[PDB]
């Protein structure tokens, strides 16, 4: 590897991108340690692995250690016309407790930190060890090329939109996260209007489990 984020909150930046060894819920798990590794920055994206054995609170997440592409304060969700991605991942084994997710946050604050927002939309790539995702199944619908079950609830003050594949995972997937807001925008009400991109993020929620490796081959996003 290039850099090795095994500190807490470790972090690394550049090419417009930004890795971080975001073990937020640490302090909830009663044994375990996670790294999160910088392994290239080819071809206009990232390549990175983290790795780690958490034990305890098998309901609170430990870690959701992320590569993020950098934006821009003050950019209105309606303002956004695209937000491409791809990312090609795998994990080493999958009787864990753990996701593989985009996570993006708005807020009508544009200076909202960016721990969280107003809302957060997650895209699940992966659902492994029986966990759930926040709030209640709501629907289908169809975006990406797939058929997603849609959850929505709230963590606090923050709605939460969580788009899980109704069957096994996917580990080779690219989408325009816009679609996802403009079903939100249409169905739901998601007020895109006064709602400013805050993060746009990939990773892994983490919960117990492993020892245990996500491999991430490759990571690209744009917006315009
Ligand atoms: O909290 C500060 C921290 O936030 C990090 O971002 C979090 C979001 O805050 C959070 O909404 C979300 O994590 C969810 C996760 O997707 C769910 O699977 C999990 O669901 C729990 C649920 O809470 C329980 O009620 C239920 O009984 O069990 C299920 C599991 O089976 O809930 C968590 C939140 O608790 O996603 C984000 C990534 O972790 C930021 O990354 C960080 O910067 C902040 O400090």
């Amino acid at each position: 590897q290039i850099r090795s984020l095994c500190e807490l909150y470790g972090y690394w930046s550049g090419n417009g991108y930004e890795l971080l060894n975001n073990l937020w819920g640490k302090d909830t798990a009663t044994s375990g340690w996670q790294c999160t590794y910088l392994d290239g920055t080819n071809n206009g994206g990232i390549q990175w692995s983290t790795a780690w054995e958490w034990q305890g609170a098998p309901d609170n997440v430990k870690s959701y250690p992320y590569v993020g592409k950098q934006i821009q304060r003050g950019r209105k969700i309606s303002d956004i016309n695209s937000m491409r991605t791809s990312v090609s991942w795998t994990y080493d084994r999958t009787d864990i407790r753990a996701n593989v997710a985009y996570d993006v946050f708005t807020a009508r604050d544009p200076d909202h930190p960016n721990w969280g927002g107003d809302y957060e939309l997650m895209i699940w790539l992966a659902r492994y060890g029986g966990i759930y995702p926040i709030g209640t199944f709501h629907s289908q619908v169809n975006l990406a090329g797939r058929t997603w079950d849609l959850w929505t609830g709230y963590n606090g003050n923050m709605r939460v939109y969580s788009f899980l594949p109704p069957s096994g995972d996917i580990r080779d997937f690219s989408c325009d996260i816009k679609d996802f807001f403009n079903y939100l925008e249409r169905n739901h009400g998601y007020p895109a209007r006064e709602q400013n991109l805050i993060v746009y993020q990939v990773g892994t929620e983490c919960f117990t489990g492993g020892p245990a490796r996500f491999t991430c081959r490759d990571f690209r996003a744009d917006l315009w």
